[PDB]
């Protein structure tokens, strides 16, 4: 497996202690208001989700464009990579329906020859072992990053490829393996062309096929995001899962990689409104909520290094969100940098910032955050 | 109360309801499996990648249906507010006349939680009569009998469109609402018109029964999620005296309750979803409860669907048969007893007891 390249810094996003680290991860169906680009702007690494603007723009190519450029106006400094999925043909990309279009055999076909899908039946899925599609899919993201306010990109369904048993149940056992191989390939073509520019992956991941836990495969990469973070299986319990999950966390952003951490607070703000009635409006500080964002940010600060970012979500379309542009007030408080590493014993786990102490309690999902 | 164009019903063995979508066309064996329900709605995107729209996959479709079993009743669902995708003809429609769509007092478009799925503003008097005559026009066909009309409730729940729209607007388009109703309740009074609409809510004080009038019966959904602060039992004692009420009244009753809870297993997202065993124990006992819930409240023309969602290719109960469906069942010997919240109910071939409160059932088969 690719190794990890000597760590370069000067690409990449601004990062501070000061107070809390975040990460903005985002799509929304027309123009962002002046007043969300502001917000944009604010944070110091963004990407761009899939279904960028395009009902506004046309397609999510020009959408991003428009989106990045108006970021970039109001903060140069911010960080804005351009979300791909390196097997999963998504819609509302100009660019790929016409290459689709044009050249159907693009598309993985199962040994009998039929087209492949997502659970909705409907989304299919880039071929990339064959050599044209390997190119279109290289120059679309190759030409994007080019461009002068995308500092890099997202590459997402990584653990899709990596998984056997994703591809292998649908297109054989061989045809994984060669979709892992060009895979790898693929990566390792962007890590060279995209050397001045950021990469970060959707790649660490507990996995019982993975011995590491994502960490070997991070060396094609400038760090990773990471999500199903709290979400156990495998019959693992919910803190076993979690303490795995810390560990390669840990060991990522301790060697230099950037970790841009998801947590969902959906089911915490669900309150069965919404469906055949208007959403009811969400207390943002109310206290159990508060508790939750206590708890879900204590899993992140336990395992935070420099270039490590946190974002507590509602969803990814900015619209749906019910924290869209707000700001907790534990994102406002002085954090300061750490005092030392996280300690483990059993399920709980402190840590000490220079303006905060942590305590964690995996078991009893509960966490203090005691702010000085 | 008109008979005359109701679906079969038998006792005999459990009353089906199928309701149900694929982006392609059915199989044959498909074909047939459909063709084995008494009572069958096609959903929206019905096999528009083979057809080229929902229209014509749903001609497709029904024709194929009745030519394996005539007896079959077929239903078209059209929303009443919600313009989704895959009509060919709505696409040409709003095309043509973007002022079709609902807007607010800036004269935004507003949508679904998705974004990006806009309504029709039934208020204008062009938009209405475009609607209507879709639905007629495809009823009147010679393989489909009836129609399915959804977003009633998002339409009579003032909330839902006042929030978006104006308080205003929202009185306007339940206005115009009433009257599509009262028309459809006419034109199509040779055929079948199901609504999804009992429903327990607090705006309604009968829990949907109050808007049956218009209708041959009701589509049932969110039967067992509670909401607005009532634990489950009490909000499913509400829904099942709605139903008893309205199956005891002659109306056609399709209740739908989902097993996706009860056959998840973590796995399908990143992986290869496992096998779900569809003879498992703890999978029957939760079949046997939801079968129980609807058999407390079934009379002639009660139908279940106990799904995993209604799209065929991502079903793992698609083509199944559970035994519960296989064994006699035989006519009620008497209306359910509610004691508590455990009700007991006798058939010929079958005693049934539930217990709300701890979600389980027992299905005494004879």
């Amino acid at each position: 497996l690719e190794q990890n390249q000597e760590i370069d810094y000067s690409n990449y996003p601004e990062f501070s202690w000061d107070t809390m680290p975040l990460y903005m991860h985002v799509r929304k169906n027309t123009a962002y208001t002046d007043e969300e680009i502001n917000y944009l702007a604010s944070f110091p690494l963004i990407t761009l989700e899939k279904s960028q603007a395009q009902n506004t723009y046309g397609s999510t190519e020009e959408g991003t464009l428009a989106t990045a450029s108006a970021i970039k106006l109001k903060n140069n400094k911010a960080k804005v990579l351009y979300y791909r999925n390196v097997v999963i043909n998504w819609g509302n990309y100009k660019n790929d329906d016409e290459f689709i279009s044009k050249n159907p055999s693009a598309l993985l076909k199962n040994q009998n020859n039929e087209l492949v899908y997502m659970p909705n039946g409907s989304t299919p899925f880039f071929d990339i072992t064959k050599s044209f599609v390997q190119e279109y899919w290289l120059k679309s993201v190759e030409d994007m990053v080019a461009t002068p306010n995308i500092d890099g990109t997202f590459i997402d369904a990584n653990i899709k490829v990596l998984v056997p048993s994703f591809f292998s149940s649908k297109v054989g056992v061989n045809k994984q393996a060669e979709i892992e191989n060009s895979y790898f390939s693929m990566m390792s073509r962007l890590k060279e062309s995209l050397s001045n520019n950021l990469i970060l992956a959707n790649i660490i991941r507990v996995r019982p096929e993975f011995e590491e836990n994502g960490l070997e495969y991070l060396g094609y990469f400038n760090g990773s995001y990471l999500e199903g973070f709290d979400s156990e299986a495998f019959g693992m319990s919910n803190a076993e899962y979690l303490v795995e999950g810390i560990e390669a966390t840990q060991k990522a952003a301790q060697s230099g990689k950037i970790i841009t951490m998801t947590l969902g607070l959906g089911e915490a703000i669900d309150n069965n409104t919404g469906i055949d009635d208007q959403r009811e409006d969400v207390d943002l500080n109310d206290e159990e909520l508060n508790k939750r964002v206590d708890y879900l940010l204590a899993i992140f600060l336990i395992c935070a290094e420099k270039y490590s970012y946190v974002y507590l979500h509602d969803g990814y379309l900015a619209t749906n969100s019910a924290v869209w542009l707000h700001q907790f007030d534990q994102y406002k408080k002085a954090l300061g940098a750490p005092l030392g590493k996280a300690i483990k014993n059993g399920y709980i786990y402190t840590r000490k910032f220079e303006n905060l102490d942590v305590w964690l309690n995996l078991e009893t999902q509960t966490a203090t955050l005691t702010w000085k």
